[PDB]
């Protein structure tokens, strides 16, 4: 079974494993909201969100987001997250 080009690739680390999970996300990017990773990763209980992003000031980071409707930084296709146990 084949999926789309309107992937995107998701990197996530988690508290409960070294080794980081790959996901795929089947929407583009600019249309990745917190809403989609949350299900794509589907862990389920409360967790914190931070993801891969570039900032003008403070350089690369990882950067909270909390709201399911809020758009998630990526690039090139990627993105790249960490959950927490909250």
């Amino acid at each position: 079974p084949h999926m789309s080009s309107t992937c995107t690739k998701v990197l996530y680390f988690t508290d409960r494993s070294l080794t980081p999970f790959m996901v795929n996300i089947p929407k583009r990017l600019e249309e990745v909201t917190l809403k989609d990773f949350k299900a794509a990763i589907d862990r389920e209980g409360n967790h914190r969100y931070h993801f891969k992003a570039m900032d003008p000031e403070f350089g690369t980071v990882k950067e909270e987001i909390f709201h399911d409707d809020d758009a998630i930084p990526g690039w090139e296709g990627k993105i790249v997250a960490w959950v927490e146990e909250d």
